[PDB]
Parts: C-alpha cells; structure tokens; sequence
C-alpha cells in the first residue's frame, strides 16, 4: 500500500483526525492526534517529532527528539472514537541522519524478516499468535510503608458465588465459573458471549480475518480470541492492534481488561501461544511425513533452536515478573523444555494437523502477552534460526503428562526458568544468536536487561510481600 | 542446677503447674502444661511424650512418638500466667535409645559448645544479642484466588500524620515518629516508652541481667532491649525467653509485637546483631594490641570464616524469605561481605572498646530475629572455629559507608545473597564446615532444605505480588 | 554536685531506671534506658555507646560509634514514669581520644561559657527565657502528590464559636477565646487554668524556681510559664527539661503541645524571648543610672552586638521555617532591628526595672524555640562579646509602635530577615563571632547550613503552598 | 500579537471545553507535586520581508548571528524577564530539576533539560528557531510575549553573547560544574526585586512604560508574594509542630 492509498481511504471515511502510534520498548503503544488538515505528504516526507526522552527505553533528556515515518500498511479506521480516526503505525527514525532507530521494535522486526531472507533458509515466517486475556469488572492495588494489596474481580468468579449480591446490589444469580471450568460452557454459565462478539464485530470491521472466540479456562472472565496467521511484523502490528482493539471494546462496555500472564492465583494463567513455520518460494518448508510428529528436519532444528536458547530467549518472550508466576505445573503453560505432539503440559507442542504440509507448524507454549510482540517474534525467529544454522538438535520429544512426573525422571530434563532476573542475567550471558545479522544491537539488549533489572525486579524484590506476613509475622 | 532445686523452686514459689517447653526445628518453641502433682522425679527419670509428627521438620506420622528429658537450667517462673507457673526447657530424644534427637535444635547447640571444647581453640564461646522489634498495634493479611493484602498499624506511624482522629475514635494528638527517625527522641515523641519499662521489668523479673532499652530507628513502635551476653546454649535459650515475654509483655498491654525482619517497606528493618568472643580458661582470646581494631589472629580468623562462609551461613542467620528484603542498602544492615571497625554498613562491624582486652569482640551484624537461635548461633561458630583452623584471611577492612561507594569500587566486593533459594542452594552445595564433629548432620541440613524449599520459597514464588499489579496490569 | 550525689539521690528515690539523656544538633533531646543496676562508677569513668549515625547532625554510618560521659549537675527524678526514674544528661564524647564532640550543642554552651571567662569582659552570662506554647487539643496532616492539609485544633477556639457540639459530642458552652484576646480574662475564658497548674507542680517538684503561669495572648489554649534565670549552660539545660515537663503534662491530661513559632495565622506567635545580663565577681554589668533606658556602656555595646549580627545570629536564634511566619507585624514580635524600653514591637526590649541594678537586662525578643537553646545562648553570647570587643554602636532606640512607622521612616531602619534561606546564606557568608575561641567550629557550621538547606529550606520550596491553589488554580 | 491573542482565545476555549464536559481545567505551572509542571514554551524567530532571519549553516544548531544574539538577550534579561514569563508563585515550583522545565540559563539543541532549547529542523531556513521553555501559563501573554521580543532585541542591539551551550543532561551536572552556570530564580520575590532594579531594556521605545512596571511590582507583592509568606505550609506542621 502507498501513501496515495491512505490520503484516500482518508478522504473517503471523511477522517477529522489522524492518530499516529509507534511502539515503546517495553511493548505499549503510543500516540499523539493531528488533525486531517495536517495529514499530507510533508507526513510521508518530512516525517513527525516526538519527545523520545518520555518514551521507555529510548532516549535521554538532552538528546531528545526524535523522528517518526509512517507505515501505510498499517493504516485502520479507529473503532472506538466518536470523531472519525485513521490510526496509522510509524517508524522511529534518528532526526539527524535518517537512519532507522537501534531501538525501535517495529525496526527490531523489519530487521529480522530481511536477516530471514539473507539466511536463504526461508523468505518468510509465519506467526499464529493466541493471547489469552481476562475480563474483570474491577481491578485495585497500591504500595505503602505500613501495607499492599491487588484486588481482581468478576460477576463470574468462583470467589463469589456466596456473595449475597452483585456489585451494583442486583441479586446473585449463581452460574458462576468454577476454577479450572472456563472452557467452554453454554451460557448463561457463559456470561461474556454477547460482549465477546462484539470483540469479534469489532476486530471483523478492522480488517482481521476471525477463526474462533471462546471463553478460556480461568474463571472471572478469562477469553480467547484468534484471528489469522501472518508474516513477522505484519503479525505483531496485528497483535499491537488487537489488544486495544479487545481493552477498548471492553471498557466501553463497563468491563476492564488484563493481558497479564497470571493475575489469578490458582487459576489459569493467559499465554501467548506462537505458532511458527518457515515458508520459501510459495512453499511450506516444516513437513515430513518420515518424521516424527510429521515434522521436517529444518522444522526439528527450530525446535532445537527454542529449547536450546531458552534460558535467554525467554527474556524477551516472558518478559515480566509476573511471566514465572504462569509458568508452574498444572495450569496448561510450560514447566520444562521439552517438545511433543498433542501435549498441552509441553514447552513446544505439535498441533494434530493430518497429512496437509501447509499446516504443519510448532507450537511455542512459553511466550506471555506482558510485553512486546515485535521483540518476542523477532527473539524467536533469531532462536529458531540459530539452530537450523546449527542444526541443533531437540532433545526426544517425550509424550507424557509433564506435571505429572515423578521427581527423578523430571530432573532428567531442562526446567523452565523459576524468576526474570535469572533470563535477564542469561541474556547478558549470552546473546550472540540474537546479534546476528545486526537485528539486536547491543545498545538494545542492554537497555532492555538495564530497564528490566532497575525497573521491575529490583523494585519487586524491595518490597514485602503479603505472603510473608501470613509466613512470618510471630517468628 | 539440679533436679531438687527445681523441685524446691516449683515448692517455694507455691507453683500450681509446670510448662513443659522445647523447640521445633524452624525456632517456634512449643509448650505443654502439666498439674504441679505431676511434676515429680519420674519427669526426670522417664521423661515425657509428645507426638512429633505434629512438629515441624521433626518426625512422620508413623514415627510420631518422641520423648522429652528437662533442663534444670532452664527453669523460670512464667510472668503472665494467672495460675503461678514454672516454665522449663527440654531436650527431644529418641524413645527408644533415649539418645539426644539429631533434629533438636537445642541438642545442636549442646553439640556445638562441646565440640569447641574438643578443638583445644577455647572452651567458651560467648554470644551477646541485639534482637530489635516493632511494638504494633494492629496486622491483618490475606492470600486469595483473585487477591491478597497485608497491613500493619501503630498509632506512630508516620503514615498516619493524617489520621483525622485515632483507631479509637479518640483526637489525633501529632508527635508519630518520622521514617528513619525514632532513633531516639524523648516522649511524647516516643510513645513507648512506659510499655518498655514494662518489659524491662518482667525480664528482670525472670532472671535476665539489664544493660539497657530503647526505641529503635524504625516508625510506628520499633524497639530494642539488651540483656547480658551468655555461653552459646544459654544465650540461646535467654533469646527464646526474651522473644516469649516481649510478645507477652505487649500481648498484655493491648499491643502486638513483631520480630520480623522487614515488615515496614522504606524504613528500617529489625536485626538480630550477634556480638561474638572465644576464651579459653577464663581468659579473653579476641584482643592485639598491634591488630587492626585491636583484634587477634585467632578474631580475624574468625571473622575469615564468617565471611567467607556467609553464602551458606545465612541460610540458619537470616532463614527466610523476608530475611532478604532486609539485606538491601540504607537502613544499617548490610549488603556486601566486609569487616570495619566502627562501620554500621558493614556486615562485620568492630564495636569501639578501647584497651580492654575482656571487650573485645566482633558484630555479626547480617543475622535476624526469624529462625532459630539455637541453630543460628551453632552455625555462627561453625564458620567460625573453620576460619580459626584453616587461617581463612578476610579480605581487607573498607573503611567507608559501604551504600555509596563508587561504582568500580562496590563491584571488586562481594555481596550478600539476594534470595533465601541462593543461599538453600548454596547451603545443599556446600555445607561441610557444618558437619564436622556432627554438630550438624545431613538429616537436619536435608531437613532444613527440603522445608524451606516447600514452606517458604515455593509458595511465595508461585504467589503474585501487588506491585507486580502496579507493574503490569495495563501491559 | 558529684557521681556519689547522684547514686544516693538514686538510691534514697528508691530508682528502678536511669534514663540516658543528650541533645540532637537541631535541638530535639534523645534518650535511652539503663536498670539502676547497671548505674555505677563505671557509668563516670568508661561511659556509655550510642550510634552516631542515627542522630542528626552528628556522625555518618562509617564512623557511627560515640560515647557519652555524665553530668552529675543534671539528675532529676522523672514526673512521669510509673517506674521510678531519674534522668541525667550527658556530654557527648570522642571514642577514641575521650575529646569533647565539637557538633555536641552541650559542649557548645560548655565553651561559650568558658571563653566569656577568657575574654575578662565578665565571668557570667545570665539568661532568663520565656518559652511560650500552645495547648492544642488536636493536629494533624500530610502531604501527597494532589494535595496536602494541616489542621489544630483547641476547645477555646474562636474558629469553634459555631461548633453545634465539642469534639466528644456534649455541648458547646461558649466562653472561648477571641483572636488577640488571650491575655488574660478569668476562667471559665481560661479554660486551661487547672492545667497550668498541674504544669507549674510538675517543674516545682524538678526543682525549678517558679515565677509565674499564664494564658497568653493567642486564642485556643496559648500559655506562658516563668522560672528563675541562670547561667547560660544551666538555662539551656534548664529549657530543655521545661519544654520535656510541658509537653508530657499536657500529653499524660488529655492535649498536645507544640513549641512551633507559628501554629496559628492571624493571631500571636510563640516566641522565646531571652532576658541577658552579664556579670563580673557577683556584681552586675549592665547597670548606669545616666545612659538611656539605665544601661551601661557594656549592655549598650552588647545590644549592638546582637542587632549588629542579627543577620546571621538568626540561623541559630529562628532556625526554622516556621521561625519567619512569626516575624510579621501586630503580634508582639520583632519586624526590625531597633531596642527601646518598654517597647513590645522591637527587637530588643527594656523591661522597666527602676533604679536596682542586680535587675536590669536587656530582652531579646527575636527567639523561638524551634531549635536549639544551647546553640541559640551560646550565638547570643558571641554575638553580644563582640559588639562589646568592638565597642559596635547599636542606632538610636526607636520609642514608637514599630508596626505603625510611616513608609519613609520604616524603609531607613534595618528590617528582621524575610526567610530562613536568607539567615542562612548569610551565616555562611559571615560567621567569625561565633569561631572567637573555637566556640562554634567551622564543621558545626557547615554542617548546620547543610542540614538546614537539605531538610527543611529545600523540602518546602518545592511543596506546593495551599494558597497557591487559591491564588492560582484559575489562571 | 495575534499569537497572545490565540492563546487568550485557546484557555477559553480549553476551560469551557471541560466545563460543559463535567471536567475542571488549570493552566497552573505546578499543580502536582512531584509529577510534571506545565510550560509555555514558546518558540520565537524573526522574520523581515517574508524572509527567515535564524537561520545559518554554519552556526551551532544552525542559528544565525541575529539568533544567537536573541538567546543571548533571553538568558542575560531572565533574571527579570522571568517577572513577565513565570509571574506567579507558583511558578518557581516547576522550576526544580527532573520535569523537563529548567533550572539555569543555557542553550543546547535536541534538550529538554535546558532553558532555551534548539528543535532538530533539518536544513529548511523558515523552520528554525529557539524554544524558550521557561515561561508558563500562569500570567499574561501579551506582556510575556512582549517581554521575551524585548530582552531578544536588546540581546541583537548590543550583540549579547549567550553563554557556550552545554549538551548535556543539566540535572545531572557534576556539582562543581553546575555552580559555574547562572541557575533560574529560586522565588517571585527575586524577579519581583530585579524587575525593580532593571529594567531599562523594556522601556525601550515606550513598549512598556514605568506606570506599568510599578504596577505589576506592586500587584505581585501586595497581592501574591506576601500572602502567601504570611501564611504557614502544611509542611511546616511535618516538619516542626514537636519542635
Ligand atoms: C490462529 C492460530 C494460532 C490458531 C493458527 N492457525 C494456523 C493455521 C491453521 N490451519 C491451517 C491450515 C492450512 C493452512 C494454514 C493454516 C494455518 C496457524 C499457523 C501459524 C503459522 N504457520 C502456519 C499455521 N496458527
Ligand atoms: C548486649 C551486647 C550485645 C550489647 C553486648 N555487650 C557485651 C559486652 C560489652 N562490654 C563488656 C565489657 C567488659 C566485659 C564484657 C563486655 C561485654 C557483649 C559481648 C558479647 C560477646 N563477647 C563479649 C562481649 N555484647
Ligand atoms: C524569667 C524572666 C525572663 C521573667 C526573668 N526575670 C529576671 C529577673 C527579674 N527581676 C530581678 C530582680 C532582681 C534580680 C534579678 C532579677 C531577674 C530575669 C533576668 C534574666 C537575666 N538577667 C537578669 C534578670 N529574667
Ligand atoms: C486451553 S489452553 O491449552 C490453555 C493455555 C493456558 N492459558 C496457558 O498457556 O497459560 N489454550 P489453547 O488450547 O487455546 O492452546
Ligand atoms: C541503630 S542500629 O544500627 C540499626 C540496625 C538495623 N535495625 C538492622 O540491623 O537492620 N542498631 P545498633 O543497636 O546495633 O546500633
Ligand atoms: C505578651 S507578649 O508581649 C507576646 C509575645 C509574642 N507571643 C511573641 O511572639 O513574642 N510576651 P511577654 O509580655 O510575656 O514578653
Ligand atoms: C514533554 S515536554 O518536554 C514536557 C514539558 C514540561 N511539562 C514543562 O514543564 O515544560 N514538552 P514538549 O516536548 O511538548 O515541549
Ligand atoms: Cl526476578
Ligand atoms: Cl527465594
Ligand atoms: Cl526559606
Ligand atoms: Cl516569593
Ligand atoms: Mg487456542
Ligand atoms: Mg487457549
Ligand atoms: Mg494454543
Ligand atoms: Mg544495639
Ligand atoms: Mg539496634
Ligand atoms: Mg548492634
Ligand atoms: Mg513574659
Ligand atoms: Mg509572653
Ligand atoms: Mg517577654
Ligand atoms: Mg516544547
């Protein structure tokens, strides 16, 4: 798409405002609103400026403007916004020289798709993504000398079903999910259909093209909605776009919604599932019907790739405190580094597929939604290509419910990491697969194992945790 | 002391029943009563039964029978019991053999002042504590599918400033304690000042020898009282006494204690500072009149294997979870693993004595109030008594606040652990200094693993934290 | 008075504890507890260890360790403990050398008592303070990032007039106190009668010499105690123990008091106006029946002096904030720096004292006490030496209602200092009559300008001011 | 003076915006304590017969000699200027370091820590300018506009050299190094105080005349300066109330 196609479909939706966005490091949007008026070629030419030193990640006070160029492909009527808005996607770029900005995702992902092409391996990568999210009522927390606390709630948790009344003081009228039942009962025990198809309606007007929406397992709420595989950056600005598009069609309709991996405790956590497959030339390259799982030896080395360079890898795909609080036994997410088909409790799962080689993909079971899509694919992509490089090769898939294992035959294998700050000190370990081909820079990689250490681990780690209170209060 | 001393106190004293006390393995002491009619000869002929499979890291359930044997050392006269009442310590031992138990952590204690003697190094090792405290008024705390909080309260808490009137009702009358500040104004600033008095009296009372007491640095009712240093196992037994009546002493007086480590976020924490000396027949063995602070070789030695045994050591110093949100810079307790002289930042500090040589001694200043004495004293000399045999030299003293030195410089020193699970780990890693004489054995060190891994590290790692809703609500 | 004094007057008081006092830089007295037991020669000859550190404007962490040697002058049993006690003050000591500490403001007063005696210019300095105060029966506030409150409040309120009930709910029954209207109608206009007398007990039973109690002249309970002047060392120690009896009358009753210059706005200031003679082998300096007002040339040289150095003098005599609120016109409080006999709106009064030389004095009436009585003295004293070495000229007294001087007339007298930043500043800049004989030392100094500017100059100016709100929300 | 206008025009349509929207509106410089003030930046060229003055390649962040010269008038005049620019007391509470508004007088490109910054243009000699990022909206736009084109000429007529820019972080400056650079007024009563002493270079030509700048003197300290001295802070109580 070209410059002339949005100026357009601009006049045509008789757009008042232009809302510009690019992506921070950690993986929130942002944006700043111009009025159709502004909205010309000086835009595609000159580009837009921001304040990069208020922006996470990217630039210090002195040095801080910085430069944004849109991207046509990314142009989309806003749903939400009473005055008409074209919502476009930029690129950060350097105000001085031009250059493509070190430390801008959308940059980290373009990166990547050409390093893909230069490899000869492949010239295009598929991701099917699956985020998981909750939709709650209610949600508080703060931080004090003397106390803390978080509060979640739902008309639909199991936590109230002996309320005596709903939160607006209508009375209880039970079906409420149990935990561990949110997959998949009729309504009324369903209690999000409606709001859920508006999800849908809203993401079908969008331009997605929709598979399947369901409730999730997690009680209060929790959802799934899944619309089609694309190639690397294209399915990371899809990803960006779906989770306002899913935050918004919710609060606009009374309800509040977390992409959070685990906001219950003894429920479902919400994962971002990665399904992942190499294409080259029109052609599926992960089929082989002599392989295990159908599985081709490009495809087996991929998997080789994520298994081998997860430790680091997860820096990026779980990429928050909360991430290590999802992955524990018994709740669908993984607890070690295996691969198997059909097997939900595994690292990477092989989806049942038949004999189609178009269909043939990995599931990568790890990655959260909790940060950014276009880092978290791009990690990935680098990982999986280090290994077909390498042709390294995954440990034997074991077929076997892996929360279940006795404690002796479950050391024999890799576990996932237990805490961010041991991926973190991974990543500064070792980070060479993610260099290659200068897709991570080392200016990026630094900021991010900095941001996260000052930011997120450190600050949780100071502060007492209420658990310890019921621990330790009369020792 | 002899058995007919004690009967002639329990005589005396007209005592109507005795409390027969020992100690479970994390540092809870555990008690049951029994008529002054029974309280005969055939206590401390046969001794007495309990279930130990209902104590912690004690016995399972088809092993539960343990046997009971008195310490007529131990005996004091309860303060708070309505009904006159003799308190007494036990040691736990085998039923059967009727040997000393392996997992009694008094019996550790007993075992690690004999095998001093058998080093020929000394024949006493002498302990004097700093256990500090919080005098609060209220706590309450919870843990939830959907939520968790915790809040403590005092009525001089800064947090309160704002309070438009107390918790009863009553006007606020200003003079609450600054952060950082109670260290230590006269009253009204200090509100505690007769409740300590209280205390002090009561621990006279029991027998304890006074140094002194006052409000420590913390808001909201922190707290210190000293008494006398003593030989390893009585120390330890004083310790567990002085934590019984200072929880009691406030129980009393509609006030609620606290030893833990850090339950004020931004404010001091509470430690169990162990001042620490060897003699040998009646002589001091700590003083040199040509040695740095005036400490021998035999004292550098020492302090050579404190430190460098700490990454095991804190395992029984600073046992919990919440030890470590202590061990973070700001609030007199230390980061990293250095001896000074004078230095409330380090984590060996030598207390200005002048020329006496029977003063001398050095400040564990790492140890708190959340474990078990018993064990953590034991442990004290463990690493000790290996430094003395083995020459360990520590590293140079730093002469400096150790929370701001310059970046270069911090980094050439070693810190303290970050997590409890580090030091668990450390501690299965290498713990031999432990179990030589079998002062420690493998069972009581698996013992300790295995419950604080299940106990303490896993269910908070699996539980999420508010500040993690802080963090990530919105990702 | 000597140690043997104090252990019998312990002993005859049959004393259960001794509590430790000393004084912080800014002026806040710090205690501890010892039991009577450990009260011995001991005490005298080796001290007492405290932390350094944890005291402001004493040591740092890396040096914390100090001691403390007893003076037998200071022993006073304890009004208000239930546990019989006798309070006793120590000087503040080097550990190592046993030098007197040069930031100990008892030490302060120590040197500035003896330099007077090295100068001959006289061998006493006698100093009689009214330390006026609140009686409130409520405070509180805070403050936070969207907002922040103060709030006193007293039964004899006039901004109560209208209250439907008191604060515990019975009836208003009028007779409160008028703005300006304080000094001082009979009860039940004085409601705090009864009160004052408790007050006056309680200092007559720790040997004070009373003069006089009254209401004072700002409504909602301000009150005025006199006792016997004395010596410089033993008035500040004298107002120290003052301040403690008040404080803790009115908290063990029921209210709270503060000491603060200005609670109040719109109505009087507390000051503390400090009444100075100097005296030479038992007979009086000040006195000369031919000057003006009966002063001699050494009292007029001394005026001089203070309203010569008032610029800097301030920084110790109105060392807060708060301190500038005060000095403001129509409260009875200094807006320039004039003397005048009789004159209650200068700087320096006269009293009318006849013909007797033994009573005349010159009345400072600049102070407060919001800091540091040795400090304030001790600056005093130098100030005044070197208008008399200097033989400084102080300009013609004014006997006029300063508050009512025509612009032109107000504009040529030197006015009192806006604000604490501007005391400050100029103590920095020129500060040598407090160095005359080391009795102030230039690390006292700096390290009170730095401690002042650090922690109350800085931390208000960036504090949003309520007013401001008023003044500006709408712009 | 269209500028100072459409500012007038801009808060009312703002306010009233809110108003019919349930919401109330400040323009206040420091409403929030310990979160961002807001500013008034305000970029200034010149302009003669439709063609750009600012503008030169060969100079610091492109700007001409006329340039220059106008920093230099707005950094050696903001001692008073700033009576004009930052008019309130509160005003001085955003003018503390950490929320990108200054806190002493330099120049830099690309820094939003710095009192006058230079926004990264490119070549195009229409788009160059300085942004003054001291003033607020706490006071009066045509007399603040005003004022900032007075000390700029000023700067012009005597060829007033600004200071070498200093390119750094400018809260984070070595002690040492940030005592050597003039620092923004602490209080309105300093400006207040300047104002009265200098103030010849808005006289000029009449622009603004003594009756005027009494008036304003006077205003501020009757109105504004002393009520709020005479009135204690709550964080007074905080700090001293146990004295
Ligand atoms: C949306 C999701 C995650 C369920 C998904 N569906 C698909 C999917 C399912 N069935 C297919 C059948 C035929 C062709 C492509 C298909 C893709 C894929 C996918 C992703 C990457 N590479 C290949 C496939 N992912
Ligand atoms: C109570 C505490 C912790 C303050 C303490 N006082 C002392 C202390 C202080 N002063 C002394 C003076 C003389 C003799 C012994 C002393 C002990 C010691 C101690 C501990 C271990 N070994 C020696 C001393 N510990
Ligand atoms: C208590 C106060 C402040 C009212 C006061 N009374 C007195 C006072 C009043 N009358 C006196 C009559 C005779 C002798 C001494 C006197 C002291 C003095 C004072 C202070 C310093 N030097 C001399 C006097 N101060
Ligand atoms: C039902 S589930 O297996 C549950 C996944 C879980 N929420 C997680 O990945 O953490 N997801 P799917 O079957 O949609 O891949
Ligand atoms: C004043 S402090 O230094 C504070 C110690 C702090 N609570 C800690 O050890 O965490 N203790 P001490 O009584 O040893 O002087
Ligand atoms: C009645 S007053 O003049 C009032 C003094 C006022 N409170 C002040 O701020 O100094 N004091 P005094 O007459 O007791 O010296
Ligand atoms: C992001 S900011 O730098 C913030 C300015 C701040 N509110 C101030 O007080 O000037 N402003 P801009 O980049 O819009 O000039
Ligand atoms: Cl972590
Ligand atoms: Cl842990
Ligand atoms: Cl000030
Ligand atoms: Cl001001
Ligand atoms: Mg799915
Ligand atoms: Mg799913
Ligand atoms: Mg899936
Ligand atoms: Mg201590
Ligand atoms: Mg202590
Ligand atoms: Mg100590
Ligand atoms: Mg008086
Ligand atoms: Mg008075
Ligand atoms: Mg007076
Ligand atoms: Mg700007």
């Amino acid at each position: 798409k070209t410059p002339d196609d949005v100026f357009k479909l601009a006049k045509d939706e008789k757009v008042e405002y232009v809302d510009v966005r690019f992506c921070d490091l950690p993986g929130i949007m942002q944006h700043f609103t111009i009025p159709a008026s502004a909205f010309d070629k000086s835009v595609f030419d000159d580009g837009l400026a921001f304040d990069g030193s208020s922006i996470r990640g990217f630039q210090s006070i002195h040095e801080s403007d910085m430069l944004l160029l849109p991207d046509p492909e990314t142009a989309r009527i806003d749903p939400f916004r009473a005055a008409k808005t074209l919502n476009i996607n930029f690129f950060v770029h350097d105000p001085f020289t031009l250059e493509p900005y070190s430390r801008d995702p959308r940059n980290i992902a373009r990166k990547a798709e050409n390093y893909l092409i230069s490899t000869g391996i492949a010239d295009t990568a598929y991701f099917g993504a699956e985020a998981e999210f909750y939709i709650f009522d209610s949600v508080s927390f703060d931080s004090r000398a003397n106390g803390s606390f978080y509060e979640v709630d739902a008309i639909s948790g199991w936590w109230n079903t002996g309320a005596a009344t709903e939160a607006d003081g209508s009375p209880n009228r039970g079906y409420k999910v149990r935990h561990k039942g949110g997959y998949f009962p009729v309504a009324p025990n369903d209690q999000y259909v409606d709001l859920r198809d508006k999800m849908l309606t809203n993401l079908i007007n969008s331009g997605f093209i929709l598979e399947k929406g369901h409730h999730e397992v997690g009680s209060g709420g929790q959802a799934e909605i899944n619309y089609q595989f694309n190639s690397l950056l294209h399915a990371a600005d899809d990803m960006q776009l779906y989770k306002y598009i899913i935050k918004n069609t919710a609060w606009q309709n009374g309800k509040t919604v977390t992409f959070m991996p685990k906001p219950l405790f003894g429920d479902n956590g919400s994962g971002m599932h990665c399904h992942q497959s190499l294409w080259k030339d029109g052609a599926p390259l992960m089929y082989d019907e002599t392989g295990y799982a159908g599985l081709s030896d490009t495809a087996r080395h991929y998997i080789g790739g994520l298994l081998h360079h997860a430790p680091s890898l997860l820096a990026f795909t779980n990429p928050t405190v909360n991430s290590y609080k999802r992955l524990v036994p018994g709740y669908e997410a993984p607890i070690n580094l295996v691969y198997s088909q059909r097997n939900r409790s595994a690292c990477v799962r092989i989806p049942i597929t038949g004999s189609n080689p178009k269909a043939k993909r990995l599931e990568f079971r790890s990655p959260d939604s909790s940060g950014n899509p276009y880092l978290a694919f791009s990690a990935m992509l680098m990982a999986g290509l280090d290994g077909i490089k390498n042709k390294i090769e995954p440990q034997a898939p074991v077929d076997k419910d892996l929360y279940e294992l006795p404690p002796e035959e479950a050391a024999s294998i890799p576990q996932t990491p237990t805490q961010l700050s041991d991926v973190i000190d991974r990543l500064e370990a070792d980070h060479e697969y993610l260099t290659e081909g200068g897709v991570f820079t080392n200016d990026l990689i630094e900021t991010w194992i900095s941001f996260k250490r000052e930011n997120e681990i450190e600050p949780v780690n100071i502060r007492p945790h209420p658990y310890e209170f019921a621990l330790y209060y009369d020792v």
